């Protein structure tokens, strides 16, 4: 029997100094129902709770630990940086080390501009949209979740009426289709076209759990932008270096205008990006007239950490993955038919979700026909026996490199428990 | 004779891969017409260029590096961390010590919440002032710089109205003279009833150093109080560098909100928004004000910036204030010797000359700097070793382990630049 007392303790303190008692909202197992755990140390696909108790991760920070916990090559460059100094406030090589990669990465990008978080890269992007074509409206998907700049808190899904505090000035400038409706894309360009800016879209949904895009959907939206003069915007924060070797956009061959990354390319530490074709990054200030800046943005401590993740990434980590997505979802296919729980499980790439419906999940709609008391028992259960799921139904389980064939096998066991437990 | 042949290189390569060779626009040392420098390495109070040349740092990354560079116990802390894993997606209780020391800390803050950028603090605290009151606009002052949230991007002054703002936004932004208080009194006469926040700089820093005026700051908590706007304090730059208990202890005016950064994270990407409690409530997941981060109150930024913020004590301030008056007696020292216009604005421990002699106290005053004059200055500084803010709209950013040896070279080497000018 699991005990959470030094967690419960801490929690007392944590309530007493931040709003909730944490740092970002998912961080307090309000879906769940379960007393939040306070996380002391990690080493590889291995995650120790304040209680010393031992967890399987599959929450990863939330998509940055690709290659788990304190990963070697990474902490050894963090050391050494950190005692040459990390941060200058004027240019260093490592800068340009960083952009190089990330540039021969991913496809749509040719110039790169480094920030500090998936919300500094998505709400610059929209600003170089609004500015490169001088049109004010946005496009974004019901249920997607592309930071918190003003423009992106419409209609943003799980956790996020929509957030008071966006005046009406910012929500007339979005317009929010449901996922995967393309149709509603073309109609919405039919009364704004001229005026759209651009549309922003996640390759694959996360937010919503894991929702792959239908035949002919991204293809669409870059047949749609491309005829109205309107940018196409992946935000590949939570997709980039995560479901393919070339991210979204290389997976799926859709190639977008511009391109927003975080989370992995970080590896743990703060660091966001956007780029996408030269023509249009040379917009950005200093080169063009479009303002945006940041501080501790490219600072060596932060590429460090960024270079020696996504160095370390091959095509082989990504067949590797995929290998490891098929088993979990078998397992978690078999253990819900054994138990006769209704279940949808989604793939793409490596990621990986499973909902408690029977219904096709293909859009927020569907997802939100997810038994959420399922869910909820059946997270209880999966922490009892050792593993650390995100606490939402609303989020796919991240894999890393480091995840073992033996760590998948007790995940799968895990679960036939908490399946069995559910009726 | 000092070479930049690796720095010159390293830009030819940077300008193929960046928009303008730079990951933030001052780093392009446009504003001095020079190459731009790029650093190696530093320690303490020095910085090293990639061609080997020394540099006394008053630029400290703009602000963070309040005990210079590579400080051991900063270093020795960020090394642990590392070893255990950087960031879990779950609480820690690293943030907790944090977060109680920046409620002592400061003032205003009962309640924090921690950010990766001043930029996320104060685009976060508008929403939350906007949330709160159910009020549209903002008021912000010209020349000033809170970061790039989209409502601030209005005459935000050097290096910044920026494309890209639709009229939805602008519409909803008054902005008005640093140190106007009348004007201030007109815009809460004309839209009072729908001011949400006047945000503001304790210390304007992004039109150089321009102190407040008498009356500004409490004129602007009375004015926000009579009308039921928030006061915001943008305290990125001031916050733990103008005094122990920040700008709003110095100046004694307690504001509603606080944003933080810079040196809260001593060297990594940290900011925080903090404030009366019951405001803070207001936030996800307590109330329905939405914001998020995933590397937010990540342990590596969370022990950087504790064992910056534990070593700071009332009398590294003294120390400041020490360093500082010896900096404005010299520079003022080899202005008059040169007949060279001048003014020098001292805030606290904060510091900047202007090359001109109208008294600087708004943006149209900083204006009138001559800036061939803070160019050619600039150009025998870095070639006399010394690293200062390219920019004529910044202040000199002093670091506990600058020493007085340091302040006398600095003293002595503007004085061979303030030499060539005229
Ligand atoms: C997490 C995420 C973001 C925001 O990134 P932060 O670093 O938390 O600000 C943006 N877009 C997507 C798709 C994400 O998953
Ligand atoms: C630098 C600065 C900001 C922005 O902080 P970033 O971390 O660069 O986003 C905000 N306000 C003031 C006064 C600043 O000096
Ligand atoms: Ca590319
Ligand atoms: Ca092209
Ligand atoms: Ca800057
Ligand atoms: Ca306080
Ligand atoms: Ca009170
Ligand atoms: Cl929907
Ligand atoms: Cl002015």
């Amino acid at each position: 029997m699991r005990k959470f007392d030094k967690s419960i303790a801490a929690f007392e303190e944590a309530q007493d100094l931040m709003p909730g008692g944490v740092n970002s909202p998912v961080r307090a197992f309000k879906s769940v129902g379960m007393n939040p755990l306070f996380m002391e140390r990690g080493k590889g696909s291995k995650v120790y709770d304040i209680d010393g108790n031992e967890y399987i991760d599959y929450v990863l920070s939330w998509g940055p630990l690709i290659h788990g916990h304190a990963n070697d090559r990474v902490v050894e460059a963090l050391k050494a940086v950190a005692e040459r100094g990390t941060s200058f406030g004027a240019p260093t090589e490592i800068e340009n080390k960083l952009a190089k990669l990330v540039i021969e990465r991913v496809p749509s990008i040719e110039i790169v501009r480094m920030v500090n978080s998936g919300t500094e890269a998505t709400m610059s992007a929209l600003r170089l949209a609004r500015g490169y074509t001088g049109r004010n409206k946005i496009l974004k998907f019901i249920g997607c979740y592309h930071g918190h700049g003003d423009s992106l808190l419409i209609k943003a899904g799980s956790g996020v009426p929509d957030s008071p505090g966006v005046p009406e000035g910012v929500a007339k400038n979005t317009i929010t289709v449901a996922y995967n409706d393309l149709e509603s894309v073309k109609y919405a360009f039919e009364q704004f076209g001229d005026d759209i800016a651009c549309v922003i879209v996640e390759p694959v949904a996360g937010n919503m759990g894991v929702v792959p895009p239908q035949p002919g959907f991204l293809e669409g939206l870059r047949e749609v932008t491309e005829q109205n003069g309107a940018l196409l915007i992946f935000d590949e924060v939570m997709t980039g270096f995560r479901v393919a070797y070339n991210c979204g956009q290389g997976y799926y061959g859709v190639t977008p205008d511009l391109t927003c990354l975080g989370k992995v390319i970080g590896g743990g530490l703060p660091v966001g990006a956007y780029g996408g074709k030269a023509e249009i990054m040379r917009q950005v200030a200093p080169s063009g007239p479009i303002y945006q800046a940041g501080t501790l943005s490219g600072n060596p401590l932060a590429m460090a950490a960024g270079y020696e993740t996504l160095v370390q990434l091959t095509p082989e980590s990504y067949v590797e993955f995929e290998r490891k997505a098929e088993m979990l979802e078998a397992g978690l296919r078999k253990a819900a038919e054994k138990h006769g729980i209704p279940h949808h499980i989604n793939r793409a790439g490596s990621m990986i979700g499973i909902f408690f419906t029977d219904e096709p999940v293909i859009n927020y709609d569907a997802a939100k026909s997810s038994n959420l008391q399922f869910f909820a028992a059946y997270y209880r259960e999966m922490v009892e026996q050792g593993v650390f799921l995100p606490p939402s139904q609303f989020e796919g389980l991240f894999l890393s490199t480091v995840h073992s064939d033996a760590d998948i096998e007790a995940t799968i066991a895990a679960a036939e428990i908490a399946m069995s437990k559910l009726k």
